[PDB]
């Protein structure tokens, strides 16, 4: 008969005495008060793309997601892209402890928030002591009263609120309370399914100027643009933990899977990286300006191994010998094969040759008018589609709209994409873009000409962490 | 007839403007956003708030290559969590810097950053901001007054804070007229490269008291940072940090001291021990120990939090060997006192062969039992440091190699770094008392965070 939040709120109330003995010793009244504002952090307007990200090794839904759990390797990594750091400090469902949230708070410079089922004074006495800045408080679990009484004793420490709200009758409790950030959970913690739309139905009776926080669900940057232009900020936890790589899973979800192209020095990469990129180009082809060496080309991922790396060809044989330690993909630019078949054998000819432990992507040329058919053809035997102008490194774009709408999940838009054009491409709707000549020094910039403008990169990545559907 | 160091760097830099002009020539400098970032804000905490900028620098002229294997991203991430700015070499000849450099840090990092460059042109000024910079140096060393003027000026368009770098009175006397709110003292001097860590102390009198004070180069250990803090709004801290291959263990290390966290029983206590700032923890194996711990659990603890240094702590005289496993970086024997001198230099040497040469060897003195400070001094050159469980006339000697030990509390810790020891060993304090249920003696999460906060910016009085 309990609901899965019964549960958990009936374990966590017999806990309430081996927290009271925990912190016995601490005089709750000389306790320091917290100096980092989530609120501030997370108040940026609707469609600032704020992201409170979470340490979380388990939950209800997923067993158990991190089994080698270091709390302060994971807050090392989001303190790079989140506003907050949200700790799960219940032990028997989640995983969590107080120790991770202090482990947390001494890592990271962001305000930290306890996500804990909250209905005694001690745990927020508790929540001060181990380091956080904020807490979670449930108007699921919480009458009026439980919820004044709670959030007066989160004030006495300067600890914001997070005020969870999961229907109408939330919303309107929330205002009534003075709630300053209203946490719209997609996931019904009675019988755990998810309802993504749930921010944008609640975003039409939240105050327009209060902060909104969508929370849980949030696998993919597709879902972040739909759900940007009605929230301040999104809680996510699993999509990141569940990575061996969570700084790659991290730029994956915030920015998209993007490519910056034709590397050819060491810190290219590294600005590549640090900018947002998870793909990073590496061009075999001896015409081309951006053709890179065996020792370039190791120098260049040892220099940054946390890029996936694309060999990027014309041939139609050979990639075999493109490989190294550190390359993730082969991208097939040959120019379009005679028919379908031909296209299908070329793919599985490189597929044999690279074998299973690398993926195969394929360019195809969108300025010939048969391009938008051998897209749709070939989409289910490769791991990525490059919707490219011309025969790649062009700098040229070809029309967007020929892009058909099956394929985009699965794509890279490619072809004269810069920083005046980015926002424009991301409203395509692909997965990701390929960049290149559009983030190059100009042909005026001396012996700089073709290079990757670090400039141009900081610019390109700060347009799309912001990107949202108008 | 030879240039001085300086001289060449800043002729050097002159012949790199050519290619600095064409590189940003499609930069509309006008339109530039303004840094947001505020050095100032940040290394505005008053003398004795021991801010630390961390530098990102590969190479220089005083040490030639420092850094080769160069990830000024990887540095960034470290330095954020400890550093209140970051400063980056844009100088490509004798520093092995990049602009590419600076973007990548301002990228990674949420701190003010500062480019670190030897400015004589308005085109760097533009450069520094257009690759994400905060915060530009300008050397008296190198400008006079109306070049200064013209340079902040520049740097002021686009909200840039201005380290004002001084070497003497004359200078100091120059960036007040100025109107300097950020003097970055050098140590070093750059045309005969000698370093004077005394010259923060003696440019302090004349600095205005109410202006932030920088204390650059030259600074190696955590003694420099106590003895120099009282004087110091910040430090500027490079080589140490960048010359070391674990950038985190060493930054620990420099900001907090040698300190290790001993009787670590959880893989939660290990991670919440290095979040702190804890260099080293400590594991026990002795049954009659309530912090005795299986092999099992050992394995656990290191694989949980690599970060630390283990050392492995016994009462026993001999059988050291079976206690190495893979990150144990050294012994503590703890064996009770032996009956003289020869006797532990003996069992010391004893030890030494049975761990060999690449695990420490260290060992703990009770300095009640009166033998105990003669023990101490005469086996301080044979161990690689002393636990010490009077302290006016204990020699310099014995304290540089040193942990403190002896119930080390968040309430005593201040008099504790008083006594000048490299470090404290931390156990009981900051466990859980009695009355805790089932959390009785581990290691309590809160009382890590207090102690370290007041390691992390004690200086001496
Ligand atoms: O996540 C669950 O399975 C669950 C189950 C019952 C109660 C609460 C739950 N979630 C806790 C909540 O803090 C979520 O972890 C965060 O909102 C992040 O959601 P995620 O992005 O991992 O889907
Ligand atoms: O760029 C090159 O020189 C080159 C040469 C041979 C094959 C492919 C090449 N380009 C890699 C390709 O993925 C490019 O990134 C895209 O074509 C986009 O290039 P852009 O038009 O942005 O300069
Ligand atoms: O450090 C040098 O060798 C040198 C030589 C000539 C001119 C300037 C120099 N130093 C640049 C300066 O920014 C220093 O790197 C910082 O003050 C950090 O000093 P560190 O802590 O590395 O001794
Ligand atoms: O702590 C123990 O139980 C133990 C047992 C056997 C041998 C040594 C032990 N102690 C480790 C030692 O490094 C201690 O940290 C110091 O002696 C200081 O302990 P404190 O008095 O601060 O608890």
């Amino acid at each position: 008969l309990p609901t899965v939040l019964e549960s958990i709120v009936e374990g966590r109330r017999g806990h309430l005495e081996e927290i009271r003995a925990r912190i016995a010793h601490v005089d709750v009244d000389a306790l320091p008060k917290s100096t980092r504002s989530l609120f501030d952090s997370l108040n940026q307007g609707r469609g600032g793309a704020r992201f409170i990200m979470e340490c979380k090794s388990a939950s209800p839904s997923l067993g158990m997601i991190r089994e080698h759990y270091q709390p302060g390797e994971i807050a090392r990594v989001y303190s790079r892209y989140a506003s907050g750091i949200s700790v799960l400090c219940e032990p028997d469902r989640f995983g969590g402890d107080y120790d991770h949230l202090a482990t947390v708070a001494a890592t990271s410079h962001l305000p930290v928030l306890c996500k804990d089922f909250i209905i005694d004074p001690v745990q927020v006495h508790a929540a001060r002591y181990f380091g956080a800045d904020a807490i979670l408080l449930m108007l699921s679990v919480l009458d009026d009263e439980e919820y004044a009484a709670l959030a007066a004793e989160a004030a006495r420490f300067d600890l914001d609120i997070l005020t969870e709200v999961i229907d109408e009758e939330e919303v309107a409790r929330a205002i009534k309370l003075g709630a300053k950030i209203f946490g719209v959970n997609h996931r019904n913690l009675h019988d755990l399914s998810i309802d993504l739309d749930r921010s944008r139905r609640l975003s039409k009776l939240i105050p327009a100027d209060a902060v909104l926080v969508s929370e849980s669900g949030v696998r993919d940057t597709e879902t972040v643009r739909q759900l940007g232009g009605h929230s301040n900020a999104f809680l996510v936890g699993s999509q990141l933990t569940s990575q061996e790589n969570v700084d790659l899973a991290a730029r994956e979800l915030v920015y998209g899977p993007n490519k910056v192209c034709g590397l050819t020095s060491p810190s290219a990469a590294q600005t590549a990286r640090a900018a947002g990129a998870v793909y990073g180009g590496l061009i075999f082809e001896e015409a081309s300006p951006r053709n890179v060496s065996r020792e370039t080309l190791q120098k260049i991922i040892a220099a940054e191994p946390n890029l996936r790396y694309v060999a990027v060809s014309r041939r139609t044989s050979g990639y075999k010998d493109l490989l190294v330690d550190g390359i993730f993909a082969v991208q097939i630019h040959a120019p379009l094969q005679d028919s379908v078949e031909a296209e299908k054998a070329l793919i599985a000819a490189v597929r044999e040759e690279v074998g299973p432990q690398v993926q195969v992507w394929r360019a195809i040329s969108m300025s010939s008018p048969l391009g938008a058919e051998v897209a749709a053809a070939v989409e289910g035997d490769v791991d990525k589609l490059i919707l490219d102008a011309h025969e790649g490194g062009s700098g040229e774009v070809f029309d967007w709209a020929t892009v058909p709408a099956a394929v985009k999940a699965k794509s890279l838009l490619a072809g004269g994409i810069s920083p005046d054009n980015a926002a424009q491409a991301l409203a395509v709707g692909c997965a990701g873009l390929d960049i290149n000549s559009g983030v190059e020094y100009p042909a005026g910039a001396g012996t700089w000409a073709g290079a990757k403008d670090a400039g141009a990169l900081l610019k390109i990545f700060a347009t799309i962490s912001t990107f949202h559907y108008l």
